[PDB]
């Protein structure tokens, strides 16, 4: 099978993700280098799903320059009818990556956490809160992790709706330390193997849990002592009291040795 992007053909190889109105292929150009290409339907979007994309493709671009945590974006074609989206390929995304790895490697997490803190940082700095982040939001290209989206675009039916991740204060209703807060619980899984509330299957019972104060959040003795403070900061209810993304790369967890 092949396709057609800004007058380059594409050879499709196989398809890598899906959705209601959007598929991504992994894809092989004219000198034969692989990309994948997110095609998306426009036929059923309304002017509001339309500006979301818009949005989301101009801020991807945008924040190429800005860092390599974020995934590359190497060109598109848009019309009235679809939109195709030429992109860096990865190996695996990270919930993928997770689900399979039995254990982590203490330095193979602290280098992703690396990453993940500068991927947000980048889009911080530019007013974006992703308010969505999930280990599936996060691709690992060459043992070091990329920001996929930035939570602007429409989400669609094809993780996706879970609630592992989400504030306290995303339950109540957003402001930067609400990516604090979801970040927190994907450092929280790659060190004790579970997010911070999974133990509870009930969705009402554990959205209680992480609005509820005297739900105290268990933090198991562990070697990494800066990791287990990372957690434990990360993880403040309140978000006055939490800690920020500049204050935790300036953290002795992510800068001793
Ligand atoms: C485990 O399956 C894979 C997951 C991700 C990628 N690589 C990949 C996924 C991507 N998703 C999007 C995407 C961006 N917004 N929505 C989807 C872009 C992109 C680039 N490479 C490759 C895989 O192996 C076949």
């Amino acid at each position: 099978q092949s396709m057609s992007v800004k007058g380059r053909i594409y050879s499709i190889l196989k398809q890598i993700g899906s959705g209601g109105s959007s598929k991504v292929f992994q894809v092989l150009n004219e000198k034969k280098q692989i990309y994948a290409i997110k095609y998306v339907n426009l036929e059923e979007a309304d002017n509001q799903t339309l500006d979301s994309y818009r949005n989301e493709i101009a801020y991807l671009n945008k924040l190429q320059q800005h860092s390599d945590k974020i995934i590359r974006l190497y060109d598109y074609e848009i019309t009235d009818q679809y939109i195709y989206m030429v992109m860096e390929c990865g190996n695996i995304d990270l919930n993928s990556w997770l689900k399979k790895k039995k254990s982590i490697d203490p330095w193979e997490r602290k280098s992703y956490w690396k990453n993940m803190l500068e991927a947000v940082h980048t889009i911080h700095q530019h007013g974006i809160v992703h308010s969505d982040l999930k280990p599936a939001n996060f691709l690992i290209v060459d043992g070091m992790l990329k920001l996929i989206d930035f939570g602007i675009a429409n989400q669609m039916q094809p993780q996706v709706g879970t609630v592992n991740y989400m504030p306290p204060e995303a339950i109540k209703d957003i402001s930067p330390k609400s990516d604090v807060w979801s970040l927190g619980c994907i450092l929280y899984y790659m060190t004790y193997g579970k997010t911070p509330f999974q133990q509870i299957i009930n969705q009402i019972s554990k959205l209680h849990a992480i609005i509820d104060p005297n739900h105290e959040i268990e933090f198991p003795d562990i070697p990494e002592k800066d990791l287990q403070d990372v957690l434990k900061c990360c993880l403040k209810r309140d978000p006055k009291q939490r800690i920020s993304i500049p204050e935790l790369l300036a953290h002795p967890y992510v800068q001793i040795q």
